[PDB]
């Protein structure tokens, strides 16, 4: 019983966290663990998360610190049919999940990274096959 409530403590905790970054801008390759910062090339003088340094950020709350690179995330944890997919779970796109990633939020609802973070309904287009659990 303590498992299913740590899960679900957990990932209202990871939620917030992603949820509070709402608004921040899109820089390539930007943000973190700590939260938002500058990226390289086209994203060198933009403070901002890419879809990566968000997920970073709002699982550190956690107590899990996540790989960088959304196609390293697809390779950790416990790989989910979407049909059995909860909140908390992290959603992939491209080949091997190498595009982005995004937080699946419930009710067809995904965290990601537009021009902002932002919440989205849920993209099929470019979708990778299975989506993956760490909580």
């Amino acid at each position: 019983g303590v498992r299913a409530m740590d899960y679900q403590q957990a990932t209202d905790v990871v939620i917030a966290r992603g949820l509070s970054q709402r608004g921040v801008p899109f820089s390539w390759a930007g943000g973190g663990i700590n939260g938002p910062t500058r990226g390289t090339g086209t994203g060198a003088n933009t403070v901002g998360f890419d879809a990566s340094g968000l997920m970073q950020y709002a699982y550190a709350g956690a107590g899990i610190k996540l790989p960088r690179s959304s196609g390293a995330m697809y390779r950790v944890g416990q790989k989910i049919l979407p049909q059995q997919a909860r909140k908390g779970d992290l959603i992939f796109y491209g080949p091997e999940g190498t595009q982005s990633v995004a937080m699946y939020l419930g009710n067809n609802q995904m965290l990601e990274v537009g021009d902002v973070v932002q919440v989205s309904p849920v993209r099929t287009a470019g979708m990778a096959p299975y989506m993956v659990r760490v909580l």
